[PDB]
């Protein structure tokens, strides 16, 4: 059987699914940053950006790492940064 | 500015965000299949699977014509049978 490797690709998806959260991506591709910095980027409130990183990370395309009183988020990696390059190319059509 | 490249692209990730729709690009890829079929080989019923398959076609992901009462559906391009390849590759992660 395929799954449950299509439930996996489903959060993906679900990630890729909201076109201001896409915008951390492009902020984030690339160059880590803290939440703080991703929500001033972005214009999102700290809940709503925190929120989104959520979203990102349980699609698997970004990590995190706590360094003090901050939490920094990357691109989970190459496979990520060339999904995220081709997905713009299918949807450019 | 990206955008709204980042709208289709959540367009992309919503028609991808489904585990059983999933199922409808494994049995496309390759080879053009009729509705009825489609819906037959993944036990949808004739109403999920055409849901389905309008959800995937509003991601870009999949092309349909119309021969005689039917309608065939395939996958779009090779960059979208590239972006389901690689997108089960991110998952498996």
């Amino acid at each position: 059987r395929k799954a449950a490797l299509l439930d996996q690709v489903a959060r993906v998806g679900k990630a890729l699914a909201n076109g201001r959260r896409l915008q951390i991506l492009d902020l984030l591709a690339q160059g880590e940053r803290a939440v703080e910095a991703i929500a001033t980027a972005t214009g999102m409130n700290l809940t709503t950006a925190s929120a989104n990183l959520q979203a990102l990370k349980s699609g698997g395309l970004v990590e995190a790492r706590r360094e003090g009183t901050r939490q920094y988020y990357r691109i989970a990696g190459e496979d990520v940064a060339r999904l995220f390059a081709l997905v713009q190319v299918v949807a450019d059509e």
